């Protein structure tokens, strides 16, 4: 039976869960009968990709729209679907190709933590608590509740909830600080980059079996680079709600995670509108999206020599911008250090 202290070993059983993966996979009306989980591939996802990035070609120089309702088929037919008696959506536009690109990213974690369950090795005498603590390669502690990284975290969390994301209020149950297995020598290259922020990085439970065990990723090169608003990149926020609203939380399931990491920015080139690269121009470390709100500057404070934007909501002084808040967004995994993971509950204002 296990020793990991036990809010360790409920962030196991929660990272872990396959029924909480067929649930996701319900949620996006994916055929479970004719496509289930262990029937999920890699390839076939990529293939999926492929099929988006064949109709962002198609829609981007005047192709026929018999071309991408064919397109669209073939979609539907590669992954399965279960609308009941709905038309499915039809991939013949922008919004549609980027929510298909959302939910295959979600896909491919899910299979990443499929994946990792059923591989490697099995021990009839040890916990399975204990093997997939360790299918994880990280180290995980608990931080104690009345340390100063504990009152920076609550503070952050906080200080920067948006208004506009009035759906529920969080609340921090667990802290954890993790380290991934080799991550600090691949950050090694960038800590003594300027300009280096602490920033939030939510997803669904099911893919953190994926971030721990591989880190933050890119999509894959199927994937189509205008899918995402800033392209083929890692994104971060300094709002927490805004993270926290890609953790696809919901009233039935109201327990979430999200990261906090150190990132290394170095010179951000400033956008205000979506802007589908896959690298920057030379010079440049990051992309930033400038919001109409940004965290108070004044208020920020340092932890362990890593900015922290923990101050409230003010304007930017940004005009011309398609952006509620900002946005954080690096082109290489190892401009990413994952610090701290937090257990949050939302309280859902009904
Ligand atoms: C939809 C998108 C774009 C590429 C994969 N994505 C998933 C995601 N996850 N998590 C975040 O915390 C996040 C925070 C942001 F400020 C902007 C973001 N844009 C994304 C995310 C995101």
């Amino acid at each position: 039976k296990s020793k990991l202290p036990k809010p360790v070993q409920d962030l196991i059983k929660m990272i872990f869960d396959v029924e909480s993966m067929k649930k996701a996979m319900v949620e996006y009306e994916i055929d479970l009968q004719k496509m289930p989980l262990g029937k999920l591939s890699k390839r076939q996802i990529q293939a999926a990709y492929s099929i988006l990035s064949e109709v962002q070609q198609a829609v981007s120089q005047g192709s026929s729209d018999s071309q991408i309702l064919d397109l669209s088929n073939r979609f539907y037919t590669l992954i399965p679907h279960d609308f009941g008696m709905k038309k499915p959506p039809l991939l013949n536009n922008a919004d549609s190709v980027q929510a298909k690109a959302e939910m295959l990213d979600n896909l491919l974690d899910i299979e990443v933590a499929y994946s990792l369950l059923r591989g490697g090795s099995d021990d009839s005498s040890k916990d399975p608590i204990d093997v997939n603590y360790e299918k994880l390669k990280t180290d995980i502690k608990v931080v104690d509740r009345d340390s100063e990284e504990a009152e920076i975290i609550r503070k952050y969390v906080k200080n920067t909830h948006a208004t506009t994301h009035n759906a529920y209020d969080l609340e921090v149950i667990d802290i954890f600080k993790i380290e991934r297995e080799g991550e600090c020598q691949r950050y090694k290259p960038f800590k003594q980059l300027h300009n280096r922020r602490l920033l939030w990085h939510g997803s669904r439970t099911t893919n953190f079996a994926g971030i721990l065990s591989q880190g933050l990723r890119i999509a894959p090169p199927e994937a189509p680079v205008t899918g995402y608003m800033f392209g083929k990149g890692i994104y971060f926020a300094d709002m927490v709600s805004k993270s926290a609203n890609y953790c696809h939380t919901s009233q039935g399931d109201p327990i979430g995670l999200i990261l906090l990491g150190e990132v290394a920015l170095g010179n951000m080139y400033e956008l205000k509108h979506a802007s589908h690269i896959s690298k920057l121009p030379k010079g440049k470390h990051s992309v930033k999206g400038l919001g109409k709100t940004t965290p108070d500057p004044s208020a920020n404070i340092s932890l362990d020599g890593v900015d922290v934007p923990l101050g409230t909501g003010i304007s930017s002084g940004v005009n011309d911008t398609s952006l509620l808040y900002n946005e954080y967004i690096v082109y290489d995994i190892a401009q990413v250090n994952l610090k701290y993971l937090l257990k949050l509950k939302f309280n859902f204002k009904t």
